[PDB]
């Protein structure tokens, strides 16, 4: 069929057999959504993704968007706009939207499992469809008058953008210089140039676009604390009826030529530089921009991580389907017999190693993002984990840089195995894996680079958190370890947990010693990404082992057929991951315990 | 001007580390002195940075176009202009035998010259491999064929190596292309080959020599049944070289690839269009796979050198960017939002990234130059004291490291180069995303990584009775045993050497056990690629530490200015690599000692 190979079976296994999200379906906020309906929804969007959404995956890359300087707009290929219409006509741009905005209430864990299919089939389509979800964030942060506009925006299906980055302010958001000047009538004129804005124009997909723009009010202080957030629509509109009016002064000036994700128009966006003002409205009529915008950034980070996992998963399943059919070579037990029967390449040890590496990381990463999503609803976290609202929020905050940072790095790296499995044919555009790789490279960059994820994770989600979220997670791992068929896995998991605990202690030592020896802090920066990755590997190993424990129970109860094969695969993946990935964490701990500042003291001219 | 060269590091290796200048001016190199060698390096580096690199982008953005009715390819004009610059300077005859018009030189100098073309526009070197392939044909040919080879080299004919078929890629012995003997002693070749690099090349050359593997009718199966045939694109006058009637060998497709787009990669039909593909049996003997491996060995050396050349220019591009990009405050002032902004080389993670890129690019450069010092009997005797037989076995041992470890390592570390640019790294405006796409092929053609690692263990270690490996290990041991300023590095290397020796013993143990239980051989297959990569890391760490020892001597003697910075960087790279890369080999050794056949016994349905 299409390039996109979905895995609803593994999602449902996670949601129901492992995490128990069906326990909240039919109760309270989710009163009107039962387990059967959730399963039917996953299967339906999976078919939508495999069908009309994936249909234009190739076309969007080979026939990419075009910037028109005559009109300061972008044109999109027709096949991709047809996919977008299939998304909208199904109501899938309102997934997890609040009920009062027209949404269907559902757990976030189910919401992200549905979105995974769009991100695997054509991820730019989800990104253009994030409008209603950003209208809800504007709603939540807006005044009572502004809530009227956000309602109109969600119901009319307007596109939306998040507008932070500038040529000199990317990782350092607080260096932004885009200015806001208050007008007599209480509106603001926004002046500046922003860069790398996703969906900054989107052809004729929508009747309006809501730009959510960070800018510095005249006279405000420096840094992120001086930034405010503004509602800047593409077109002015009647604040009561929604009728579209005159063009507002916010114009795309260029579309970037990118390695991949080409059908997502990434634009330079000029505010008030083309002869008419860019009118903006202060969100919430309060000056609190970076806090307001981080509601958007957290959702973007969850999306990027789920996108990376979705893409590895279809890369893996493409590579597996190819390997089952490709005949090449004799069995290794007959390698000296030049007349031995030829075999399919799943018989070769390096190919099985490659495939099990792909499988274990794809399924480990799916479990991580779904686990993370179970802390995103207070009700779900209470029902399935027994944790209250405050702890759930901190655990979610701890896990987000894992989903994003560890997810984005891992998926791109393991797609290398997916392509390798095809041999020379993996280098061809005829197969989708090389586009997967190119489309995935961006995941380690936007919504914050990997280094910024790792820094947030250690400084903010652990040190500032006083270790409460991390201690909670480590305690759940310890409980699994303490508890026969998984004795070896639990022993390897205990070594990996202690390794992560040693890393956290060394890094905390380097940070605390910085009070008296300032340069000590550099060793924290030197170790931070390796630490983030180690925690991801530990979490992957633990959740796979938990899945294997469930699979053992289902096999013992008499699973047969396709169920039995699925469950046997979980036991094999958990055991492979514990024996081949986890032990490397011991060497990484010892490396982190011996970090020094030599590389920091070296003259720049010696590189 | 994407290409950034590093002649200084090449000369450091050639003259200060390995002493290749000891043979310059003596014996085979009596008319090439060290001053001339250095001038050639500067000359081709300048040509590479200018006219060759000039069409690097053009070749990818405006790629070759196939006419299926003429069976020819059109190359973009800028790329052919770059090719003519290469020809006009004699750079398709680097290292060519003197009697064919070449300049005699050590292979180590020859590959250092070629590195620049491969960094600037690697497909240009690949199109220019004709005269080197003519020399192989000369070496394997009859007296009469030697006359044709001389013509082809003098006239600069292009050439191809023609092995692969849809069903015979890694399993070369499965090829079905046929050879039908004619009464006059020529052969008619009949079949369809695929993925053939340069099988047409527009009007670059007046002829192409296709070197084609085919199975004489009635010959046995496997590679042993194959013969090698000289199959010219055009018939020609065997006395004068005058081009004659078109021979029956026609391109019937050109692949759409992830990268290396300007290298036409062709389906090649022999005897399918009503015109015989006349072939001449090479050397008039039936010995095809052994003759073709002369070609395959040069191709594997080229691919490895290509990967390293590309990582080197990716690193230097990233370093130059990081030197100029201002972003964020120093980590010692991260809480102070009025602190001065700093260039990103001040950040710990960026220094970690850049030193990771530096150490791997420079360790890899040392590996291929080290390898090349064993490719001439006279160099191996003069610089290492080893006789010709051992030199050949050591070169044989190191080739899969150059190819397999070079290709895997360069692609993976270019991820760090791209990351250093931030979001800009995802733009086609900078060359790193094309470096990545162009590099992905390196783990696939001239034999996949898995085939490299299987060759490395079974043929270059086991069949060699360990003699080459024992020689290399003994040199590493001698370095470790010999200032105490590299004490920590030598301890770390001693651990890494014992780790690699332990890996080799475990895998050898599994092979011995397969005498009793055939399936034990699968453990060799499971561990073979990780073993090959471990030996690569070990060699990188040792050779960098050797470079550091030389650099310490040069600093002690009183180096100043740019020299001093260069040498300081060598010490820092060797120390960083020993402390951050080498220790992981301990965990990999433990992982290899515990491999099992669970993943081989798993039902294929469970994946
Ligand atoms: C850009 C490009 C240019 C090329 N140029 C040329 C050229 O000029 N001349 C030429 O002759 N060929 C050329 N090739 C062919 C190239 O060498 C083959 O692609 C390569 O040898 C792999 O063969 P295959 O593609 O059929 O993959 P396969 O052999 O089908 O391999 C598929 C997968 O199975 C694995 N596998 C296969 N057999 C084994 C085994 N016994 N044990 C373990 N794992 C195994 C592989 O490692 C890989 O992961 C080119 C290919 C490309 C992509
Ligand atoms: C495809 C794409 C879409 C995008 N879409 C949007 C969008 O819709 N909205 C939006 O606002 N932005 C968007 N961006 C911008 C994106 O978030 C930035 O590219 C990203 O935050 C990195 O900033 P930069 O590109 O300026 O890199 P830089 O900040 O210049 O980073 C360069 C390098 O320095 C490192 N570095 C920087 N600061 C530090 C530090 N303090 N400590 C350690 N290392 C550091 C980085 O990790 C990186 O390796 C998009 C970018 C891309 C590529």
């Amino acid at each position: 069929m299409s390039h996109y190979k979905s895995n609803v079976r593994d999602q449902v296994f996670n949601l129901f057999e492992v995490f128990g999200v069906d326990k909240v379906l039919g109760a309270d906020k989710f009163s009107d959504l039962d387990a059967d309906t959730a399963r039917e929804m996953l299967t339906e969007i999976a078919r939508l993704a495999e069908g009309p959404i994936a249909e234009s995956f190739v076309e969007g890359d080979r026939n990419p968007p075009v910037f028109d300087p005559e009109t300061h707009t972008v044109t999109l290929p027709e096949g991709f706009k047809k996919s977008m219409r299939a998304l909208f006509d199904g109501g899938w741009d309102k997934v997890g939207l609040a009920e009062h905005l027209g949404g269907i209430p559902m757990p976030r864990a189910l919401q992200w499992a549905l979105i995974e299919h769009i991100l695997g089939a054509n991820p730019a389509a989800y990104m253009y469809a994030m409008g209603p979800g950003m209208s809800e964030i504007f709603y939540n942060n807006g005044t009572d008058e502004q809530k009227k506009w956000a309602t109109i925006a969600a119901e009319r299906g307007w596109g939306a953008t998040m507008v932070l980055t500038e040529p000199d302010a990317g990782s350092d958001v607080g260096a932004g210089r885009t200015k806001a000047v208050q007008q007599p009538d209480g509106t603001w004129h926004i002046e500046g140039v922003k860069r790398f804005i996703t969906s900054a124009d989107s052809d004729d997909l929508f009747e309006n676009i809501m730009h959510l723009v960070l800018a510095r009010p005249e006279g405000a202080g420096p840094g992120t604390k001086g930034l405010s957030l503004f509602f800047v629509p593409k077109f002015h509109f009647d604040h009561e009826t929604g009728e579209i009016g005159e063009r507002n002064g916010v114009f795309v000036t260029n579309v970037e030529h990118k390695m991949g994700l080409k059908v997502s128009a990434t634009c330079e966006l000029s505010l008030g530089q083309h002869g008419i003002p860019a009118v903006g409205w202060l969100v919430g009529e309060v000056h609190n921009g970076i806090a307001q915008m981080f509601d958007v950034i957290e959702q973007a980070r969850m999306m990027v991580g789920t996108k990376a996992i979705a893409t590895l998963s279809t890369g893996y399943l493409n590579a597996l389907e190819y390997a089952k059919e490709r005949v090449q070579g004799a069995d290794m037990t007959q390698m000296t017999d030049k007349t031995a029967p030829r075999v399919t390449i799943t018989h070769h040890p390096d190919v099985r190693r490659s495939l099990m590496t792909q499988k274990a990381y794809a399924e480990g990463l799916r479990a991580i993002y779904l686990y993370t999503a179970t802390f995103q609803d207070a009700e779900v976290a209470q029902a399935v984990h027994g944790v209250d609202g405050d702890l759930a929020a901190r655990v979610n905050d701890l896990l987000l840089p894992i989903v994003k940072g560890f997810g984005s790095e891992t998926a791109y790296a393991k797609l290398t195995e997916s392509l390798q499995t095809l041999g020379g044919s993996g280098f061809l555009q005829d197969y989708p894996i090389e586009q997967y790789i190119r489309d995935s490279k961006i995941d380690s960059l936007y919504a914050g680079t990997t280094a910024i994820q790792a820094q947030d994770f250690f400084f903010r989600k652990i040190i500032r958190d006083k270790g409460q979220a991390l201690a909670y997670v480590a305690g759940e791992i310890e409980q699994f370890i303490k508890n026969g068929r998984l004795k070896t896995e639990r022993e390897l998991l205990a070594t990996a947990l202690a390794d992560v605990q040693g890393m956290a202690a060394s890094l905390t030592g380097y940070l605390m010693a910085a009070q008296e020896d300032a340069a000590s802090i550099y060793k924290v920066g030197l170790g931070s990404v390796r630490f983030l990755m180690a925690v991801g590997d530990l979490l992957s190993g633990w959740l796979l082992a938990r899945q294997a424990a469930v699979a053992i129970e289902k096999l013992d109860a008499g699973a047969t057929g396709a169920d039995k094969s699925f469950y046997e695969g979980k036991i094999a993946a958990a055991s492979f991951f514990a024996k081949n990935m986890l032990p490397l964490l011991t060497s990484t701990r010892q490396i982190i315990e011996n970090l020094d500042n030599d590389v920091m003291e070296l003259d720049e001219a010696a590189f």
